[PDB]
């Protein structure tokens, strides 16, 4: 019993990290079979980033510009590309730790772990959710870039986000491994204002459906509601909307407790309505939205 | 920016997780040169659990007793000795991932991660406290077993926690790797209560500090206090005593913020007599106290 922000672990993926230097820049690479991908703005000077043309800057650098280093060893750059805002670089050796992998782009409220690397070198690892605003709330410092968020399903490591920016918020912006940002955002120095940060609603209820699993219930109330009378009420907390997508993700949790998800909906309800009056669920004094329905089974379950 | 409960990269301690069953119990073992070490329940029944002596039970068991399996392959157990509460297999092949490491006693208030394990199969990683009852709040299910908390300085493993026991409460007791218990708990299946879980005073304050650092500073008050005045309304609170040791340790948290470990006490103060009233800190309702100040220094300096 008990629950943990749990992260996975990270050992397939620290295997993969290494070091980009291009000129004066040095950030985090990921090396899977003969590429490293990093952010393309490892081509930047802090100037370049007010205003960079990307394929300008890059016809003045070739392949012994960029400087790869996996753990003090380095690597022969033989070919290098630009796609979208990472570039491939292609070097004369496979990684021999290269993990079974696939490169996936997540939805809004999808949890993976980043692994939060400096000069290629792993420091730390921890949970985070994709916001409905396509932010990240991370822990990246400078020389961070680069670093990459993941999922493991038994030996397949998904990876999902590289991490290329902070915005003036504070808030972090980044890449799938194709290069395309999460959201409006761009791999430029410029005013970039995120959206609303509403709350990943689906992972509330099954956050309150692990709660219950784990002997917490002074939440449950006596109450039902509907899908749109809950929504109604979403809305003014700025609580993503629940389709039936989601209800039906919440089965198998609804299935283990015996409390229907329009119950659960009616419990959330009246937590948002009446706050928590300084009571505790799982520890925390706020309604945790970063885990997902997979992420409560998963730890409430015990998947290797 | 941005301040993340982090754990250590789990890779080292991946390398060293393995299965051990006796009979019919199956829990994890972390195999460091050519031991490995497990939880000497592992040869108890759930009936034997209940009152168990453990050199008795030992008596009938024999090297051969003792399977592990590290990844799908069988080590060949040439010794075994019972050590506290942990067995020490003494097996013919040295672990040859076997990281740099040591073997230390933490003392309350200290972090470290656990890398949660289900038949030596990594699942998770997570950061937890060694709280000052000696217990801890982790998430661990049947099975779990043998997984081990640690720390790493650069590239030396420091564990610190083996896990062995759930009270009825839910949550954590466990032993050294020396198999000392923290805290007054033994290996039995019998009513045995927690004390206290008070508040980590000098985690809250290192914490406070990794807020303002990262630009939430709305609970920063006018006023200051001594030692001997926050420590009255720390014991009303069931916060630990803040010693001058403490102070010292806050020292360069202090000096990079500009604000007197004193005068951040007397704005903790003010938090405790006024609550946050609906306001957050780093994206908490509740004053966090599982972050030591070497942790803050650690994430806000970026060390790998
Ligand atoms: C050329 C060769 O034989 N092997 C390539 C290799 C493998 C691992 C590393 S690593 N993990 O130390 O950075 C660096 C280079
Ligand atoms: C006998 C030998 O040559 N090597 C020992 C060995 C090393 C690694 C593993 S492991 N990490 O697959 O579980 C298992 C056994």
């Amino acid at each position: 019993s008990g629950f943990r922000k749990m992260a996975f672990p990270s050992g397939k993926v620290e295997g993969c990290m290494v070091q980009v230097t291009c000129g004066t820049t040095t950030l985090n690479g990921l090396w899977l079979d003969d590429v490293v991908y990093c952010p393309r703005h490892v081509i930047c000077t802090s100037e370049d980033m007010l205003n960079p043309n990307y394929e300008d800057l890059l016809i003045r650098k070739s392949n012994h510009n960029f400087l790869v280093q996996a753990g003090n060893v380095q690597l022969r750059v033989i070919g290098h590309s630009m796609q979208n805002c990472v570039l491939k670089l292609k070097v004369d050796t496979a990684n021999p730790k290269t993990p079974k992998y696939k490169f996936v782009r997540i939805q809004p409220g999808q949890t993976f772990s980043v692994l939060a690397c400096y000069n290629g070198s792993p420091s730390g690892v921890y949970q985070c959710a994709m916001r409905p605003n396509f932010t990240i709330k991370g822990s990246f410092l400078n020389g961070s870039c680069g670093s990459v968020g993941f999922n493991i399903d038994y030996d397949c490591v998904s990876f999902c986000y590289m991490h290329h920016m902070e915005l003036p918020t504070g808030v972090h912006a980044g890449t799938d491994l194709e290069g395309n940002f999460y959201g409006p955002f761009v791999d430029r120095q410029t005013a970039q204002a995120a959206g609303t940060d509403t709350t990943i609603t689906v992972n509330v209820l099954a956050w309150l459906y692990a709660a219950v699993i784990n002997g917490d219930r002074w939440f449950l109330n006596r109450f039902t509601t509907t899908l749109n009378d809950f929504n109604l009420v979403a809305m003014k907390y700025n609580y993503e909307p629940l389709t039936q997508d989601h209800v039906d993700i919440l089965g198998p949790l609804s299935a283990q407790t015996g409390i229907a998800v329009l119950d659960m909906c009616a419990s959330l309800k009246e937590l948002l309505q009446n706050g928590m009056n300084g009571r505790t669920i799982l520890g925390s004094a706020l309604l945790e939205d970063e885990f997902t329905p997979f992420d409560v089974v998963r730890q409430c379950s015990g998947v290797t």
